[PDB]
């Protein structure tokens, strides 16, 4: 019930332009060493998942699922690549919208 501003988050960053990368989780099979690097994949259908069946149980660790995303997103990708790109401006949305609401 406090989780009211996170589904609000999570459908705007489910619709939002840059979510691309991020809307279902990494193929490793596709991206080549992500399996390697990346060892808590985390994406916005997985957090849809949870948040849906119920396994949040603050606002807290809905930021460090969404804060894993952006994380990951650095981790792996280049500031200035395509999905570098994206993943900042996803990650800036976050934290904007998140301080917006906290
Ligand atoms: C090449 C580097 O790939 C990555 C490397 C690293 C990372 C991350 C998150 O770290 C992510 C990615 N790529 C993605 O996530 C991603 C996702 C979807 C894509 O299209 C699927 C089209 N499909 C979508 C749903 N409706 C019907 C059509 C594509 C694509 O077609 O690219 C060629 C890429
Ligand atoms: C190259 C690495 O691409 C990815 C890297 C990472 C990830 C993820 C999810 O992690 C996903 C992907 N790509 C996909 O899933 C995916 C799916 C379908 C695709 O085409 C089918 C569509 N069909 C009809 C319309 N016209 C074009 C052809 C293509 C593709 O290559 O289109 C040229 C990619």
């Amino acid at each position: 019930s406090d989780l009211t501003f996170c589904e609000i988050i999570l459908m705007e960053m489910e619709s939002h332009d840059a979510a691309w990368p991020f809307l279902e989780p990494v193929n490793p099979r596709l991206v080549s060493g992500y399996r390697r690097i990346i060892k808590n994949p985390m994406d916005f259908s997985t957090m849809r998942e949870r948040l849906l069946r119920g396994g949040y149980t603050s606002s807290e660790e809905f930021a460090a699922d969404a804060l894993l995303v952006f994380d990951n997103c650095q981790t792996f990708n280049e500031d200035d690549s395509e999905v570098g790109k994206a993943g900042h401006i996803m990650r800036r949305f976050f934290e904007s919208r998140w301080e917006e609401f906290y």
